[PDB]
């Protein structure tokens, strides 16, 4: 089997991206943030305490015929960006743009924090790093795509994110008419149950590659680009007026500049992140200085290739008994 489904942009900035999920019979579609950093599938639900939901698209488990309680089972989930949600469980039919698991744990929130409250467009998360990140207690649950495995075609996903356009996430096939080139395979550990992998290196602009090891972890759900802070500082360094703003929480830069690009490194391959894709507006509406979507990890604890880097490339998760992970340019 296969799935394909277009994932979009949830605002003018590529804050997140959102793709359409069939949950339950009759199906009920909720848009969610597809996340290679987490492996819980969460929903908004009737069960969701109502001051905390606005706007959201609920799941309904009592509508759904397919729909089991899971015994006993919780859920509670931190985010690195201080978000959190947490519930209990179902298992339910899940579809995504035509692939279809049956027996998926589905986590019903009954608590979200406030940052999920004040986002009207993202109905909950679809985790798709390795199950042992599951939060699911004392049974841990299996991811989407760990379910839906073995009847793949080809045991992989792909993410194809748009800049300031919709994409496509596919189940179980490479479309080759979607990149430029050839795929470049990379190494994965997945030791912290993330897609952890180690750049080869990156330029700033027209300026000579560095070769040097990042590792870090390919995450559809992180906005921005997280690497060292001696590497942010070599692209900012580039860019009359930017500065690292404590009061902010980051690099700002003025919103005049023209921003360089980056490279960073795939094995031998190079993928180019355009400057433009660098951009995450006025740091407040009105405002002359704007937010760089290239930051310091320091003091995160890992270096995060997020959608900044992975929007610039056709990206291959490849979950083949030893996982890999592709790049190409597209």
């Amino acid at each position: 089997s296969t799935g394909s489904a277009t994932t979009t942009p949830i605002d003018s900035l590529d804050d997140a991206y959102i793709t359409p999920v069939q949950i339950g019979t009759p199906a009920q579609t909720l848009n969610l943030d597809f996340d290679t950093g987490s492996s819980d599938l969460w929903v908004f639900s009737s069960e969701t305490t109502a001051s905390e939901v606005d706007g959201q698209t609920i799941y309904t488990p009592s509508k759904s015929t397919t729909a089991k309680l899971l015994s006993g089972a919780t859920w509670s989930i931190s985010y690195g960006d201080g978000s959190s949600s947490s519930g209990d469980v179902y298992t339910d039919t899940v579809s995504v743009g035509g692939l279809t698991v049956t027996g998926q744990a589905v986590e019903s929130a009954k608590k979200v924090s406030s940052s999920f409250t004040e986002d009207s467009t993202i109905d909950g998360l679809l985790g798709l790093a390795f199950s042992t990140l599951n939060t699911v207690s004392p049974t841990q649950q299996k991811t989407f795509f760990d379910n839906a495995k073995a009847s793949l075609d080809s045991p992989v996903f792909t993410a194809d994110l748009g800049y300031h356009a919709p994409g496509t996430y596919n189940f179980g096939f490479i479309d080759t008419t979607a990149y430029t080139g050839s795929i470049t395979y990379t190494a994965v550990s997945t030791k912290q149950g993330f897609w952890e992998w180690t750049s080869t290196g990156y330029a700033v602009g027209s300026g000579t590659f560095k070769s040097t090891s990042i590792d870090g972890i390919a995450d559809t759900g992180t906005t921005l680009l997280y690497l060292p802070a001696t590497v942010v500082s070599a692209y900012w360094a580039q860019v009359s007026g930017a500065k690292s703003s404590s009061s902010v929480g980051g690099y700002v830069f003025p919103c005049s500049a023209t921003l360089p690009s980056f490279t960073f490194g795939v094995g031998s391959a190079r993928i180019v992140i355009p400057g433009d894709y660098i951009d995450f507006g006025p740091i407040s509406t009105g405002s002359s200085s704007c937010f760089g979507g290239i930051q310091s990890s320091a003091g995160i604890g890992i270096n995060i290739f997020g959608d900044v880097a992975l929007k610039a490339a056709f990206v291959v998760f490849n979950g083949a008994t030893t996982p890999t992970l592709g790049f190409a340019s597209k």
